[PDB]
């Protein structure tokens, strides 16, 4: 393997709660950069939020355990995550 390919994974996730009108989307993909992750992140609509995250392990592992407390305001009530198979992205966006 590459080093990129060795020290990378990918992982999806869904948060549930107070998620919503809290700018949890913008949160995410900021967090997501800060740690040098790739992806997307959405708000479902009368549901959870969800994105797909990419990059080294220790960022993600920091990411998932942020989301459990998420933006000012935000009310996590449940974060479910899952290693996937590993889909290139160049950035983080808002979808
Ligand atoms: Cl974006």
């Amino acid at each position: 393997m590459t080093q990129k390919e060795k020290n990378e994974t990918c992982i999806h996730v869904t948060v549930s709660g107070k998620v919503q009108g809290v700018f949890f989307r913008e949160s995410v993909r900021k967090k997501a950069e800060e740690l040098q992750l790739t992806g997307w992140v959405k708000n479902l609509s009368h549901g959870d939020v969800e994105l797909v995250a990419c990059g080294e392990r220790d960022s993600i592992m920091i990411l998932t355990e942020w989301l459990w407390e998420g933006p000012p305001q935000a009310a996590v009530s449940n974060v479910n995550w899952e290693e996937i198979v590993v889909e290139d992205y160049s950035d983080f966006r808002v979808r």
